[PDB]
């Protein structure tokens, strides 16, 4: 790289774009600049997360069915993550989202960021804007964008990415979808929800939105003192996260201890997010994880996100009130309410779900 360039990406001021981390890996620095040293812590925890089978999930044999179910209830409630393999999901479908999306994090800056955002539109590629000196940066670069329903992508978005990761893209979200419905559907069949008589889980998410986030993770030279996605547990639904090379760095919060996951082949990993938690009144958990970085390889994995839809009312599903599991959370209002309030929230204070503890 040259002169200009690194000045171009270290001499920031608050209020710049936040820069490619994938232009600053090519600068081959002794120390990482000081805005991605993490200023703010739990121990590594050969316990893995549960396995859970969709063609087994799915079975006309109901013992094998019910096993799965079984599965499939205790992975929600005690981990809030698990792989699934034998999901249906196209190898070759597979194979090309994760050759497209290398392919593309390897195209130049110019060709990554064809999209013109608009004020306030911070979908595509970019992490956002610099805050404040004291904000500390992720060591990864992003693309995001809306998916599903049709009305939330953005058409000019869409139009600039290449064809080929387009129209797998596109594949993928009808895929993921699928995925996402099999699993609300047996979820709510394990929680003994009976959808026609009150208001499910199903019915929120199936006109729900759909968001995918793919990211590239370059080597760091100091992966002790940064973060490629710093801790946090998933706002919505049902995240299923593709890794896209086999690097592993995502860890989940395992009873004070951080515990890693390793995607088997052919594998996505599901985790439950916070409004699941309160729609299930606690009885499902949302996990805190992150994304760590390391000195040697570079890692990619695209995450798809199903939440409600923006007026979805939230709370806690009736029949899951009882005696035995009164109402942890707050019920009432929207999604999108929800995901405006948070974003003020309290600067100091507690997480999201336990705001919304009654
Ligand atoms: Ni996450």
């Amino acid at each position: 790289s040259n002169a200009m360039e690194k000045a171009k990406l270290m001499k920031l001021g608050n209020g710049m774009e936040i820069p490619s981390v994938q232009e600053l890996a090519k600068l081959t620095l002794a120390e990482i600049p000081s805005r991605y040293v993490c200023a703010n812590l739990l121990p590594m925890g050969h316990e893995t997360i549960p396995v859970i089978d969709i063609e087994n999930l799915l079975s006309p044999e109901p013992i094998i069915g019910k096993l799965e179910l079984d599965r499939l209830h205790f992975a929600c409630k005690e981990w809030g993550f698990f792989q699934v393999v034998n999901h249906g999901v196209d190898a070759s479908l597979v194979d090309s989202v994760k050759s497209e999306i290398q392919g593309f994090f390897n195209l130049s800056m110019d060709e990554k960021t064809k999209y013109e955002q608009e004020d306030g539109d911070v979908e595509g590629f970019g992490q956002g804007f610099i805050e404040s000196e004291d904000q500390t940066l992720d060591w990864a670069d992003i693309f995001m964008m809306f998916t599903l329903p049709l009305h939330l992508r953005k058409p000019h978005l869409f139009s600039k990415l290449p064809v080929p990761l387009r129209e797998t893209i596109e594949s993928y979200s009808s895929e993921m979808k699928k995925l996402s419905m099999v699993l609300f559907n047996k979820m709510e069949k394990a929680l003994q929800v009976q959808a026609a008589e009150i208001k499910g889980m199903s019915e929120v998410f199936i006109d729900g939105t759909q968001a995918m986030r793919m990211n590239y993770y370059p080597p760091c030279p100091q992966p002790n003192l940064a973060i490629g996605l710093t801790s946090h547990s998933d706002f919505g639904g049902l995240t299923i996260l593709l890794q896209i090379n086999e690097v592993e760095g995502l860890q989940i919060k395992r009873e004070g201890t951080w515990i890693s996951v390793k995607p088997l082949p052919n594998a996505f990993v599901v985790n439950v997010g916070d409004i699941l938690e309160i729609m299930t009144n606690g009885i499902y958990h949302s996990v805190d994880h992150r994304a760590v970085v390391n000195s040697t390889n570079e890692r990619l994995s695209i995450a798809t996100f199903h939440d409600p839809s923006l007026e979805s009312v939230i709370g806690p599903i009736s029949s899951l009130i009882t005696p035995e599991t009164p109402a942890l959370f707050k019920s009432g209002s929207t999604y999108g309410d929800l995901v405006e309030e948070c974003k003020t929230r309290k600067l100091d204070g507690k997480s999201f779900l336990d705001s919304m503890r009654i």
